[PDB]
């Protein structure tokens, strides 16, 4: 009961960086890389889904498992660092599928690349588990330094939001800075295209930059050999229950009243978050410039050139998170608490995905005066990237508040780090799912078009500041 010093909590959070910088790599790289592997749309589909799952599976199993250790190297440590090696082996199965798949059989004029898309799938559902063999004990590392200080909680989670949006700068900007294979010109092959060669080249910065952010914090910070308590011949901890039902059932009975409205508050933000994420730069390439993937070649280059700048759009957002997530403790204290300043972002997200809608009334008045296949102007162009750029004060607050009140309330009540932020994660990645195979259909139910998502999710996000006003019980 005795903290750890802030330079060992920042430097446990620095890790967030490099895992973040290995996602947002992908951002403008995937799409073309899946175009030149040729992977059916349906298997595509299955290959992302798969992300979630592994989310829901692994996260509660790794959280307890991790909280019970015993291991000398401590109880996170070795859980990160089996997850920092495992995405550099998904690094370099990802990356080469290409090369092994024609080198092993492969046609160069063969749509559909079967054994380059066999080495693909299994290299993402390495990534996979790694990313969720990680993401939990690092937050309970954290929570375990700041040993019962709630402010040092808040701290700790607030700079692992900071960290993640500058690993997400730094992968946007190599992401989509082509000529990059220009540092390694043996990148590109007979099979490799010069998108593969630049997947290539960021990959090899991952590494790099995850080593360098990983080896120098768990070498610097400790962690402390747990020991369990003694324990009697007829105890339910020393008996084996349902292999992935028993640690989440066993959450959800040992739980609380505050862990079930924080996990209701949340789950209700991520149904309101996951329709703009999974859809704004299909919206941006559709309804703000015109044009579809299919159809002649101008609304196809219309589409692209959306998609482009929808990525410039997240770029904004990512600095403005970085930027927010700095003064996200300080803000919500003299607000009287951080449950208020939740509340009161939720609204401005509320207000942001209201705005859609006049975006693209917008966009259509201009492509009636100057031309269905004209693109927009400066103004909507300007308008949509400032409603990327304002989303990012609501996105500080979900990356930061919800874990460091579950880590709280884990304190107070005894419950464990680990799987109580790995119960918390079913409330995102169980919203994930039913936005991802059912967006499509609402939206057709409600005559097509984004915007019925957007409209859906604008109410549960105010939905959501409600509740966490006035349900939400306050820390102790």
């Amino acid at each position: 009961d005795q903290p750890s010093p802030l330079r060992k909590i920042i430097s446990v959070a620095s890790i967030a960086a490099g895992v973040q910088f290995g996602w947002a790599l992908q951002l403008s790289l995937l799409t073309p890389y899946v175009q030149l592997l040729g992977i059916p749309h349906k298997w595509s589909s299955l290959i992302w889904l798969c992300g979630p799952v592994s989310g829901m599976i692994v996260q509660p199993i790794v959280g307890f498992h991790s909280d019970r250790c015993r291991s000398k190297f401590g109880r996170r440590r070795p859980f990160i660092a089996t997850g920092a090696a495992l995405v550099a082996v998904a690094v370099f199965l990802i990356g080469y599928a290409a090369d092994f798949g024609y080198k092993m059989g492969d046609k160069l004029e063969e749509k559909v690349k079967v054994r380059a898309i066999g080495i693909f799938a299994l290299g993402f559902w390495i990534l996979d588990v790694a990313n969720n063999t990680l993401q939990g004990p690092c937050r309970a590392f954290l929570a375990d330094l700041a040993a019962g200080d709630a402010k040092r909680t808040r701290v700790a989670n607030a700079f692992f939001s900071f960290f993640m949006a500058v690993g997400n700068v730094l992968g946007y900007a190599a992401g989509s800075y082509t000529n990059l294979h220009k540092m390694f010109p043996f990148t590109m092959t007979k099979a490799c295209d010069i998108y593969c060669a630049n997947l290539k080249t960021c990959f090899f910065l991952s590494i790099t930059l995850l080593l360098i952010v990983t080896v120098t914090s768990l070498w610097y910070v400790n962690d402390k050999q747990w020991s369990p308590p003694p324990r009697n011949a007829d105890d339910d901890e020393k008996t084996s229950s349902v292999p992935l039902f028993g640690e989440i059932f066993g959450a959800f009975k040992v739980m609380k009243r505050p862990m079930w409205m924080l996990l209701i508050v949340t789950a209700l933000n991520w149904i309101a978050w996951f329709p703009f994420l999974l859809f704004d730069t299909d919206w941006m390439g559709r309804e703000v410039f015109g044009g579809d993937s299919d159809g002649n070649e101008r609304s196809k280059k219309l589409y692209s050139l959306g998609v482009q700048s929808g990525a410039m759009g997240l770029m904004f957002n990512s600095i403005v998170l970085g930027f927010m997530s700095l003064g996200v403790e300080w803000i919500g204290r003299k607000l009287g608490g951080a449950k208020r300043l939740w509340g009161i972002v939720n609204f401005i997200l509320a207000a942001g995905l209201a705005m859609t809608v006049l975006v693209t009334k917008f966009a259509e008045d201009h492509r009636k005066t100057a031309g269905d296949l004209a693109g927009p102007s400066a103004s909507v162009k300007a308008g949509a990237l400032s409603l990327f750029a304002v989303l990012g004060i609501p996105l500080a607050i979900t990356f930061s508040t919800p874990f460091a009140l579950a880590s709280i309330f884990s304190s107070c009540s005894g419950a464990g780090q680990g799987l109580s932020l790995g119960v918390l994660n079913l409330a995102i990645v169980i919203p994930q799912m039913i936005v991802s195979l059912g967006g499509g259909p609402f939206d057709a139910l409600f005559g097509g078009g984004n915007l019925p998502a957007f409209i859906v999710a604008a109410i549960a996000a105010a939905i959501s500041g409600v509740l966490a006003l006035t349900v939400l019980p306050s820390p102790p």
